[PDB]
Protein backbone atom coordinates (compact mmCIF):
# COMPACT_ATOMS: atom_id res chain seq x y z
CA UNK A 1 0.00 0.00 0.00
CA UNK A 2 1.06 3.57 -0.72
CA UNK A 3 0.14 7.00 0.26
CA UNK A 4 0.27 8.17 -3.42
CA UNK A 5 -2.85 6.67 -4.59
CA UNK A 6 -5.12 7.39 -1.77
CA UNK A 7 -7.03 10.36 -3.78
CA UNK A 8 -7.12 10.40 -8.13
CA UNK A 9 -3.84 10.74 -9.44
CA UNK A 10 -3.22 11.91 -12.94
CA UNK A 11 -1.78 10.39 -15.47
CA UNK A 12 0.50 10.77 -18.50
CA UNK A 13 1.44 7.70 -21.01
CA UNK A 14 3.84 8.60 -24.13
CA UNK A 15 4.77 6.23 -26.44
CA UNK A 16 7.41 6.00 -29.31
CA UNK A 17 6.77 3.25 -31.67
CA UNK A 18 8.59 1.85 -34.85
CA UNK A 19 6.43 -1.19 -36.48
CA UNK A 20 8.52 -2.99 -39.58
CA UNK A 21 9.72 0.61 -40.19
CA UNK A 22 6.88 2.35 -39.39
CA UNK A 23 7.57 5.13 -36.89
CA UNK A 24 4.86 6.67 -35.04
CA UNK A 25 3.91 8.88 -31.83
CA UNK A 26 1.36 8.05 -28.66
CA UNK A 27 0.70 10.32 -25.88
CA UNK A 28 -2.02 9.91 -23.66
CA UNK A 29 -3.70 11.74 -20.46
CA UNK A 30 -5.89 11.10 -18.12
CA UNK A 31 -6.46 9.94 -14.17
CA UNK A 32 -6.48 6.81 -11.93
CA UNK A 33 -8.53 5.99 -8.97
CA UNK A 34 -6.86 2.70 -7.15
CA UNK A 35 -8.83 2.68 -4.44
CA UNK A 36 -11.51 1.40 -6.98
CA UNK A 37 -9.25 0.00 -9.72
CA UNK A 38 -10.24 2.32 -12.16
CA UNK A 39 -8.62 4.67 -15.00
CA UNK A 40 -9.92 6.76 -17.90
CA UNK A 41 -7.90 7.50 -20.56
CA UNK A 42 -7.71 9.50 -23.62
CA UNK A 43 -4.70 8.58 -26.25
CA UNK A 44 -3.83 10.49 -29.60
CA UNK A 45 -1.58 9.45 -32.20
CA UNK A 46 0.43 12.47 -32.01
CA UNK A 47 2.21 11.61 -35.67
CA UNK A 48 -0.51 10.80 -37.89
CA UNK A 49 -2.21 7.40 -38.51
CA UNK A 50 -1.85 4.38 -36.32
CA UNK A 51 0.28 1.54 -38.68
CA UNK A 52 -1.36 -0.56 -35.78
CA UNK A 53 -4.87 -1.63 -34.05
CA UNK A 54 -5.33 0.05 -31.42
CA UNK A 55 -6.36 -2.93 -29.48
CA UNK A 56 -2.65 -4.33 -29.88
CA UNK A 57 -1.41 -1.24 -27.75
CA UNK A 58 -3.53 -1.26 -24.43
CA UNK A 59 -1.49 -3.62 -22.50
CA UNK A 60 1.16 -1.76 -23.56
CA UNK A 61 0.06 1.74 -22.58
CA UNK A 62 0.42 1.19 -15.50
CA UNK A 63 -0.68 -1.65 -13.11
CA UNK A 64 0.42 0.58 -9.86
CA UNK A 65 -3.59 1.53 -10.03
CA UNK A 66 -4.87 -2.32 -9.77
CA UNK A 67 -7.25 -2.68 -6.50
CA UNK A 68 -5.59 -5.31 -3.77
CA UNK A 69 -8.67 -5.92 -1.77
CA UNK A 70 -8.24 -5.90 2.07
CA UNK A 71 -9.71 -9.79 2.47
CA UNK A 72 -6.31 -10.59 -0.07
CA UNK A 73 -3.83 -8.75 2.76
CA UNK A 74 -1.19 -9.45 0.03
CA UNK A 75 2.01 -6.97 -1.31
CA UNK A 76 1.20 -4.40 -3.46
CA UNK A 77 4.76 -4.40 -5.47
CA UNK A 78 3.68 -1.93 -8.16
CA UNK A 79 2.67 1.08 -5.74
CA UNK A 80 5.65 -0.25 -2.72
CA UNK A 81 8.15 0.83 -6.12
CA UNK A 82 6.72 4.00 -5.88
CA UNK A 83 7.59 6.53 -6.48
CA UNK A 84 10.75 6.44 -7.88
CA UNK A 85 9.12 3.28 -9.96
CA UNK A 86 10.35 0.31 -11.92
CA UNK A 87 11.17 -0.68 -15.74
CA UNK A 88 8.14 -2.52 -17.15
CA UNK A 89 9.57 -5.35 -20.01
CA UNK A 90 7.38 -7.21 -22.61
CA UNK A 91 7.86 -9.58 -25.41
CA UNK A 92 4.06 -9.87 -27.22
CA UNK A 93 4.18 -12.19 -29.60
CA UNK A 94 1.22 -12.40 -31.99
CA UNK A 95 -0.34 -15.75 -34.00
CA UNK A 96 1.50 -16.52 -37.27
CA UNK A 97 2.46 -12.70 -37.55
CA UNK A 98 5.46 -10.72 -35.83
CA UNK A 99 6.13 -9.33 -32.54
CA UNK A 100 6.86 -6.72 -30.00
CA UNK A 101 9.36 -5.28 -27.74
CA UNK A 102 8.67 -2.92 -25.15
CA UNK A 103 10.60 -1.38 -22.87
CA UNK A 104 8.80 1.35 -20.46
CA UNK A 105 9.39 2.91 -17.04
CA UNK A 106 6.95 3.97 -14.63
CA UNK A 107 7.64 6.63 -12.19
CA UNK A 108 6.00 9.95 -10.58
CA UNK A 109 7.37 13.16 -12.37
CA UNK A 110 5.78 15.59 -10.02
CA UNK A 111 2.11 14.70 -9.12
CA UNK A 112 1.72 12.88 -12.12
CA UNK A 113 2.24 8.80 -12.85
CA UNK A 114 4.28 8.94 -16.29
CA UNK A 115 4.43 5.79 -18.61
CA UNK A 116 7.12 6.33 -21.11
CA UNK A 117 7.56 3.97 -23.69
CA UNK A 118 9.77 2.70 -25.80
CA UNK A 119 7.99 0.12 -28.84
CA UNK A 120 9.67 -2.04 -31.42
CA UNK A 121 7.98 -4.11 -33.47
CA UNK A 122 9.60 -6.67 -35.99
CA UNK A 123 8.55 -9.24 -38.31
CA UNK A 124 5.02 -8.28 -39.41
CA UNK A 125 3.21 -9.28 -42.39
CA UNK A 126 2.36 -6.52 -44.24
CA UNK A 127 -1.61 -7.79 -44.88
CA UNK A 128 -1.98 -10.17 -41.54
CA UNK A 129 -4.07 -8.79 -39.02
CA UNK A 130 -1.87 -6.13 -37.41
CA UNK A 131 -0.69 -3.83 -40.83
CA UNK A 132 -3.68 -4.91 -42.54
CA UNK A 133 -5.86 -3.35 -39.49
CA UNK A 134 -8.31 -6.63 -39.62
CA UNK A 135 -8.95 -6.45 -35.83
CA UNK A 136 -12.33 -5.19 -34.10
CA UNK A 137 -12.11 -2.28 -32.24
CA UNK A 138 -12.49 -4.11 -28.78
CA UNK A 139 -11.00 -5.74 -25.99
CA UNK A 140 -11.60 -8.55 -24.08
CA UNK A 141 -11.42 -9.54 -19.83
CA UNK A 142 -8.20 -11.34 -19.00
CA UNK A 143 -6.82 -12.28 -15.68
CA UNK A 144 -2.58 -12.29 -15.58
CA UNK A 145 -0.52 -14.85 -13.20
CA UNK A 146 1.66 -12.56 -11.53
CA UNK A 147 4.81 -13.83 -9.59
CA UNK A 148 7.83 -13.29 -7.53
CA UNK A 149 11.34 -12.53 -9.01
CA UNK A 150 13.62 -12.75 -6.03
CA UNK A 151 16.81 -13.01 -8.40
CA UNK A 152 15.81 -9.54 -9.73
CA UNK A 153 13.79 -7.63 -6.92
CA UNK A 154 10.99 -8.22 -9.14
CA UNK A 155 7.96 -9.55 -10.86
CA UNK A 156 7.24 -11.81 -13.32
CA UNK A 157 4.05 -12.42 -15.41
CA UNK A 158 2.99 -14.77 -18.65
CA UNK A 159 -0.28 -14.53 -20.28
CA UNK A 160 -2.21 -14.42 -23.05
CA UNK A 161 -4.51 -11.96 -24.80
CA UNK A 162 -7.44 -13.03 -27.45
CA UNK A 163 -7.91 -10.34 -29.90
CA UNK A 164 -11.09 -10.40 -32.29
CA UNK A 165 -10.30 -10.72 -35.72
CA UNK A 166 -13.52 -9.11 -37.81
CA UNK A 167 -14.03 -12.00 -39.61
CA UNK A 168 -14.96 -13.66 -36.51
CA UNK A 169 -11.83 -15.35 -35.43
CA UNK A 170 -9.93 -14.75 -32.27
CA UNK A 171 -6.15 -13.66 -32.89
CA UNK A 172 -3.59 -14.77 -29.85
CA UNK A 173 -1.23 -12.00 -28.72
CA UNK A 174 1.25 -13.68 -25.89
CA UNK A 175 2.91 -11.80 -23.57
CA UNK A 176 5.85 -12.11 -21.53
CA UNK A 177 6.63 -9.53 -18.77
CA UNK A 178 9.14 -8.80 -16.30
CA UNK A 179 9.35 -5.65 -13.83
CA UNK A 180 12.04 -4.25 -11.67
CA UNK A 181 12.15 -1.77 -9.39
CA UNK A 182 14.31 1.97 -10.42
CA UNK A 183 16.53 2.50 -7.31
CA UNK A 184 17.46 0.82 -3.89
CA UNK A 185 14.45 1.63 -2.16
CA UNK A 186 13.13 -1.40 -0.46
CA UNK A 187 10.01 -3.29 -2.44
CA UNK A 188 7.71 -5.90 -1.41
CA UNK A 189 7.39 -9.05 -3.13
CA UNK A 190 4.22 -10.63 -3.55
CA UNK A 191 3.42 -14.46 -3.12
CA UNK A 192 1.36 -15.70 -6.60
CA UNK A 193 -1.69 -13.88 -7.50
CA UNK A 194 -3.86 -12.91 -10.38
CA UNK A 195 -4.60 -9.47 -11.63
CA UNK A 196 -8.27 -8.60 -13.27
CA UNK A 197 -8.53 -6.59 -15.75
CA UNK A 198 -11.69 -5.11 -18.02
CA UNK A 199 -11.78 -2.96 -20.73
CA UNK A 200 -14.17 -0.29 -22.45
CA UNK A 201 -12.73 1.06 -25.81
CA UNK A 202 -14.75 4.12 -27.06
CA UNK A 203 -14.23 7.36 -29.19
CA UNK A 204 -14.51 11.00 -28.76
CA UNK A 205 -17.30 12.79 -31.38
CA UNK A 206 -15.16 15.53 -31.53
CA UNK A 207 -11.73 14.04 -32.15
CA UNK A 208 -10.24 14.64 -35.81
CA UNK A 209 -7.16 13.10 -35.30
CA UNK A 210 -6.49 9.27 -34.46
CA UNK A 211 -7.25 7.89 -31.08
CA UNK A 212 -9.04 6.09 -27.89
CA UNK A 213 -10.83 6.68 -25.44
CA UNK A 214 -10.43 4.06 -22.67
CA UNK A 215 -11.97 2.69 -19.54
CA UNK A 216 -10.19 0.33 -17.79
CA UNK A 217 -10.35 -1.98 -14.75
CA UNK A 218 -7.94 -3.58 -12.51
CA UNK A 219 -8.45 -5.80 -9.21
CA UNK A 220 -5.73 -8.60 -7.56
CA UNK A 221 -7.28 -11.54 -6.72
CA UNK A 222 -6.87 -15.50 -6.93
CA UNK A 223 -5.59 -18.12 -4.30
Amino acid sequence: GEELFTGVVPILVELDGDVNGHKFSVRGEGEGDATNGKLTMKFICTTGKLPVPWPTLVTTLVLCFARYPDHMKQHDFFKSAMPEGYVQERTISFEDDGYYKTRAEVKFEGDTLVNRIELKGIDFKEDGNILGHKLEYNFNSHDAYITADKQKNGIRSNFKIRLNVEDGSVQLADHYQQNTPIGDGPVLLPDNHYLSTQNKLSKDPNEKRDHMVLLEFVTASGI
